[PDB]
């Protein structure tokens, strides 16, 4: 393969068992939205599940319908539909469903009486972000709503669920507010008559720093992907499981003073050998890494050098030489061999890796190895 | 009813080709799209640009090739990017042209037409400065020979003498010219060594728009093709953005003073108002960095972007004004510019990059679609 993102199954089951041992009693949903984290959504939750995940979280029924299709039986919540979704697929497809509005709860009555099927309903709640939760006055008119298609058999009340403000500062006030909060909507559903199965409100942050504030199911996403929730803290046990490398394609001379790629925005300052990379930022090097990314190649760090280009960029690999086209460069994995991991990325760029991960594509082929 | 597009105006990439024709003069077009397309769909966009005079298509690697083979496309292709070892024989089966950067890179291909019988339709890739991938000075008269004997044994063609300029985007520097001059060394060995290029070909968009005095037989622009500016300093050059990404309205809200949106609560609100939540992301190519800086337009008006840019949602202020936005309405991230949305230059500004890495981001929930010429 010219390039590729090998996601260890292994590392996600280890994660997987480490997220358990925090949660405890409380059930697993493993967030396997945008595609898994860019891991993929499919290979991830059969790992997941068999590591004792109970559920499955997605953004979208259309992502549900996808884990649907390649044969995932496991409960499946989606909590993010545009205006104008047709509930009715995912009803057939037994996809749990988070409405956020009445008018949501109200598409997906008519849709369970068009369908016939009972819709297995989530209610989602702001308790803080201000994004799409349903506040606190909007609350009570849902619950009734809720409790009279649950009197006439159109709903099972299966959750309620929230989503923290802060996905790497377990120790803000703000976790413990937005867990108040969620107890109060908690006191509202008993006071309207209605009894929700399962409460949850913890990312993977909350999960592993923050089990004071568990309720019935933690809901983590990141830290299954082996990327530590809370960074300042290091690994918090977990094993990044996406490796991106990509083979050696062309080792060249270099003359001190010339210059390599766009602008010649890096001048040799002395004879040195270069490796050229086929991968560039259409594939998810993002061009910001120029000049200040190393990649590991037969175990020795070698500095990007020059502009990343949309399909390739240089590294370099100093004065004979130890490197052959064909060999082995790491971009990014959990470190295990001295490479760089997504946080450095991270660091380097200014994001999250978060980020980091849903970048590898185009020539980065995906593949996967077995636990 | 697509919850956010990538929408390809092939009447702008027909129009951008038909302004870099003109600029071309005596010279032929290949227009390249490669990364498919520079993400603008390289199957239709090559159709387009071929019903708009561009002779042929350049691509980086022969698997490009390959698909737009396999997509019906008949026109010459190019490919110039080959990893070590490849296998030249389906390129050679499928009508690729194959540019080589180096002498055992003519090997393999010589070794692929012995395999198959078929003769190479050859492009040498050479070196003029840019120090990546082509041949050297030093090595390009044992090339000459070497392709001399396979032409005299019609194991190639030797269509195509080709090379790369350092500047994407700055015409007026000295090196363009000493890149051009170089090249011409490069033919007039040839030349002298009785080996005749069919064509030759230096030019990228910059240097196609801004030095037609530079232009060789062909000339090989990408980026203008898709209408953004090869010298973006100077204006839109005449050319139209082909892509717009938008995406519909999830979610209208208001909000109070003093409450935070999104993670960390980044942002405040100073004031009571209206916000948008549009469902597209950084996993969609929406950059996180963009958080707090980016403006979207929305029924004419522009709304900035509040609070952190999250894996597949973000928050945009509606102000506090007469709301004037309904679920299902139309956000512009960006486009060409006429309605007044932000263009890909503007986020290449915001983020620190260029409109190349902008038009190749956006994916995901982000559908690629077409509007005909
Ligand atoms: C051999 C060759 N010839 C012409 C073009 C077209 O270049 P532009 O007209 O400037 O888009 C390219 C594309 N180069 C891409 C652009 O971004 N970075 C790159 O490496 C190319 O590799
Ligand atoms: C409703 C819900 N529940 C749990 C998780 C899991 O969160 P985490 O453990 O931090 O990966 C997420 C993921 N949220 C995000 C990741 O990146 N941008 C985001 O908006 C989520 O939306
Ligand atoms: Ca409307
Ligand atoms: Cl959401
Ligand atoms: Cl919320
Ligand atoms: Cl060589």
């Amino acid at each position: 393969l010219l390039a590729e993102a090998m996601v260890d199954l292994g590392a996600i089951e280890h994660n997987v068992r480490v997220l358990r041992e925090h949660a405890g009693h409380a059930q697993l949903m493993a967030v396997v939205k945008a595609d898994g984290y860019g891991h993929g959504a499919t290979r991830v939750a059969q790992t997941a599940l068999g590591a004792g995940a109970a559920e499955l979280g997605v953004a979208t029924v259309d992502e549900a319908l996808a884990l649907r299709a390649d044969g995932i039986t496991a409960p499946v919540l989606a909590w993010l539909h545009p205006p104008g979704i047709d509930f009715g697929p995912a009803l057939l497809a037994d996809v749990q469903v988070a409405v956020s509005s009445l008018r949501q709860l109200d598409e997906l009555l008519h849709a369970v009486r068009r369908t016939g099927r009972t819709a297995t309903v989530t209610v989602k709640v702001d308790t803080g972000l201000n994004r799409n939760g349903v506040g606190p006055a909007q609350f009570p008119a849902m619950l009734t709503a809720l409790r009279q298609a649950m009197a006439e058999d159109a709903v099972r009340l299966r959750g309620l669920m929230s989503h923290m403000v802060y996905a790497d500062k377990p120790d803000d006030s703000i976790n413990d507010v937005q867990a108040q909060r969620f107890t109060a909507f908690l006191a509202q559903a008993r006071e309207q008559g209605v009894r929700f199965e399962v409460a949850h409100l913890s990312n993977s942050s909350a999960t592993m720093a923050r089990p004071d504030l568990t309720f019935d199911l933690v809901r983590p996403g990141i830290a299954v992907y082996g990327l530590s929730p809370v960074p300042a803290l290091g690994d918090m046990g977990l094993v990044p499981a996406m490796t991106v490398k990509c083979a050696v394609a062309l080792v060249k001379s270099i003359r001190a003073g010339e210059g390599v790629s766009y602008g010649h925005t890096w001048i040799a300052p002395r004879d040195t050998n270069l490796a050229l990379l086929p991968i560039g930022y259409a594939d998810g090097v993002f061009r910001s890494l120029g000049g200040r990314l190393e990649v590991l190649i037969n175990g020795r760090r070698c500095p990007g050098v020059g502009r990343i280009c949309m399909d390739q960029f240089m590294v370099d690999l100093g004065p004979p030489l130890d490197v052959a086209e064909g060999d082995e460069a790491i971009l990014f994995g959990p470190g295990i061999r001295g490479e760089p991991t997504a946080q450095d990325w991270a660091d380097l760029v200014g994001t999250i890796h978060y980020e980091v991960v849903t970048s590898p594509r185009g020539r980065i082929t995906r593949t996967y190895r077995e636990a």
